[PDB]
């Protein structure tokens, strides 16, 4: 489900197969390091800093579902455990760096809960700037002073 | 409840006694291999790719009830266990082939939950294209790129 | 640091990441079997039979440094041990064949000392024709009667 | 000796290095998944549904010889054992599917005896439609009602 965006042979961010679309932050330079994915036609959306396309039938079995359901508590992500509370995802400052955009924040049942776009450093912890699902529709939460990863 | 459609002495699909009607996919060539059923008058419906008729009184005891109730989880079908989630029934790719249309997807109490029409291959798993009951009325879910079995 | 030049799916010579450039003998037919390297713009130099380009930032950590420092004694190369003396690198005749151009001659600390271009057969031993660093600048030593590998 | 024809990243059939030519069924869509082989110039022949070219010198050691000698008995092929008798190769129906064209039928000494093109289903067993060598010249046996794999 996770695929890496490469630019001049260097990993810039990530791309993710969520739902039935193929996502990757718009700000990320490079092209998805996967033939099938790279040749697609993406629809940019500067409001959401998102850039989606549709998953080829032969990879649709490889998507990851996400959910609007996110109760205060701890979530899972590649670098460790994210913490959700007060309508804000945070992590120990230092555990997320530029080039981590696109990485999903799963819950304990595997449902993708949000997709990291960048983070604002507010001391001990960094409030993440994520793309999250509302009642049904996509949304974007960007803490004051975020640094787009 | 399940009866086979034969064409030039060859099984093409199936027919099923659900509710008080006798179903069989419209696209299936052949005639139900059962005297009583074969001589009936079916009403085609190209939107639903369905073709129903009414069950003779002497076979009505042989029908299968179906239900709108289908919670995420595993369902039963002739080739194994179907999986329901995200409003989509799926199976391990390869476990469903042309000539499986008409076959019901039962739950653990025997209630028919959907009727297979075909499936779209999306890699590891195939999203089934089924006829399913809504609040009260019939409906048809057809995943993008389905191959009508 | 070593990459192979392929021609019609056949290894012709080699390419090497020395200093901050990407080298490969000019006489070698084919294109470097590496996406990042292949798409580069090389500057040919018929005097040196050299053909250099610049190493992409993401591979610069993969270069090999070389040195002008080469005291009489034995050096290391893929096929064994080269011998340096009298201002000439030599090897047991037979241990170097066409398709060995581009291969570096390291010392015991890993510094690339010269790059093989071909060799002249003078009996028991073959005097190598190499590209070597002088005080600071590149140079090319070609023994009388060299056979360009 | 066996190489796979890919189409839109999907294996459609096979290509085989027999004698001194490089074969692949004409009906197979895609291009041989091998640089050296892909860039060749093939000569189509619609009568034989064959499409041959010549093996590059560097792969000629990789060809497979074939033989006109084929006595009634069992032959070997990737999915099992083929049976030859009455001038017809057959297999248990189901053991050969679309995408098996190009696959050779070897004997016990490795000599390629025929090359599968498709098969006609005649019940328990399927009569294969193959390309086979006569006294010296190529030939094609196609059982009535063959389904080109």
């Amino acid at each position: 489900c996770i695929f890496e965006v490469k630019h001049e042979g260097k990993v810039m961010g990530y791309a993710c197969l969520v739902g039935d679309k193929v996502m990757k932050p718009a700000h990320v330079k490079g092209t998805i390091d996967n033939a099938d994915l790279a040749k697609l036609a993406f629809k940019r959306s500067s409001k959401y800093d998102l850039e989606c396309a549709q998953i080829p039938v032969h990879m649709k079995s490889d998507a990851s579902k996400f959910t609007h359901e996110k109760p205060e508590g701890y979530y899972n992500w590649h670098h460790g455990a994210v913490q959700y509370s007060g309508g804000r995802f945070t992590i120990p400052t230092g555990a997320g760096k530029p080039g981590d955009s696109g990485r999903p924040i799963f819950d304990n049942k595997g449902r993708v809960v949000a997709i990291v776009l960048g983070g604002a450093n507010e001391g001990a912890r960094t409030a993440l700037s994520v793309v999250t699902w509302n009642k049904d529709i996509v949304t974007k939460i960007t803490p004051e002073g975020a640094e787009e990863w």
